[PDB]
């Protein structure tokens, strides 16, 4: 009664540590991942600030939101699977490796943003941050794909829709440096739910090498102009890059479309030091793209992580983003490099794309 200050939830679950590539100790998608980020939420003493929330499994029946019943299944019957018919199934994706311990890990990382959003939405906590793995953007309907089996972001949507209303309004900002070819596809005829990915794309040769991510996607049907590609080309773009795209188009469109609950496909490979992403975002420029994020949908923002592979750069931007979530004033920006020809260009692209569905870019 009289109000009181917000809680910020997390959710970590050591658990999720054991899907492994057992013939790759040294793949990218590594379990430390979350335990290294949540170590340095210790040591940054951000961890006691905040509500912890549990994991759980997600059910089949849940799974089945977005999921169809042949992928679900498939995935299922891993964990009881020997060891060359793992490699014999994950060879059957466009990069993925399978342990025992997949399925159920991928069943905790979509739980445990259920109970997130659950808890954003009953008002038990304002925000919350997802430290899971693995990730879910690459994650087809009917296939896996990308170090992903389950489309996370996408199942939390039709989660919260599910508890209560269909047509409620969901934002996912996608700042992975990967397109997520998943969530694009699952929602492409859906006006109920705006994706928003930003993703080097050069001319279609970076992962996932399709032409589906350029900017000229936009929806179909009833979902035309509900899907906003942010396609980079021709250079290592960093925190003016994001700015800009922010500041033009992703903000004024958020706004325009007022959601009532944002989740945030963080991955954190465009970050400086990722060695597959190439670009240069700082830890200071994701703090400044999560604080513009806690002005949507009442400051209702769900950060599930995605991708991000220096162990360091995601620890330190990851906590960044919840140091936000937290009423933390944004640090300032050190560097601040004239912006980029190109991404004026993308820019620009993505605006003739989208102004005859929103008045806010006219
Ligand atoms: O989900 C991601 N990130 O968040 C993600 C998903 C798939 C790939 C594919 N893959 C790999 C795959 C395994 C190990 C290292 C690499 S490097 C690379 C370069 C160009 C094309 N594919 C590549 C990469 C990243
Ligand atoms: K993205
Ligand atoms: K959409
Ligand atoms: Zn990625």
């Amino acid at each position: 009664a009289g109000g009181s200050s917000p809680i910020t939830g997390l959710v970590y679950d050591q658990r999720m540590m054991l899907h492994h590539n057992m013939w790759d100790s040294h793949h990218p998608e590594l379990p430390q991942r979350i335990s290294r980020i949540f170590s340095r939420h210790e040591e940054l003493r951000l961890l006691s600030r905040c509500h912890r929330i549990p994991a759980r499994l997600a059910t089949e029946e849940e799974l089945a939101l977005c999921h169809s019943s042949k992928h679900i299944s498939i995935i299922k019957s891993s964990e009881h699977m020997k060891p060359r018919d793992l490699n014999r199934l994950g060879d059957e994706y466009n990069s993925i490796f399978i342990s025992n311990e997949s399925y159920t890990c991928a069943l905790l990382a979509a739980g445990s943003c259920f109970n997130s959003a659950q808890a954003i939405l009953t008002g038990q906590v304002r925000n919350a941050v997802a430290i899971v793995r693995p990730p879910g953007h690459h994650a087809e309907k009917d296939t896996a794909c990308g170090f992903c089996f389950f489309n996370t972001a996408a199942l939390t949507a039709r989660y919260a829709q599910s508890i209560t209303r269909e047509s409620l309004r969901v934002l996912i900002v996608d700042w992975d440096v990967h397109h997520g070819n998943g969530t694009q596809h699952i929602f492409e005829e859906d006006d109920s739910v705006l994706y928003i990915s930003l993703h080097r794309y050069e001319d279609g040769a970076f992962f996932p090498n399709s032409e589906d991510a350029n900017y000229d996607k936009v929806g179909l049907g009833k979902g035309r102009g509900y899907n906003v590609n942010i396609p980079w080309n021709g250079g290592k773009m960093g925190d003016p890059e994001y700015m800009a795209a922010f500041h033009h188009l992703v903000m004024p469109i958020a706004r325009e479309f007022a959601p009532e609950l944002v989740l945030v496909s963080a991955g954190f490979d465009a970050a400086r030091g990722d060695p597959l992403g190439g670009f240069q975002v700082t830890p200071e420029g994701y703090a400044h793209l999560t604080h513009q994020l806690m002005s949507l949908a009442a400051g209702r923002v769900l950060i599930i992580l995605e991708g991000g592979y220096n162990l360091t750069s995601i620890s330190e931007s990851m906590s960044m983003c919840t140091s936000m979530l937290l009423g933390d004033s944004p640090p300032s920006l050190d560097h601040l490099t004239p912006l980029k020809t190109s991404a004026t260009v993308s820019i620009n692209n993505v605006l003739r794309a989208h102004a005859p569905f929103w008045s806010s870019l006219r």
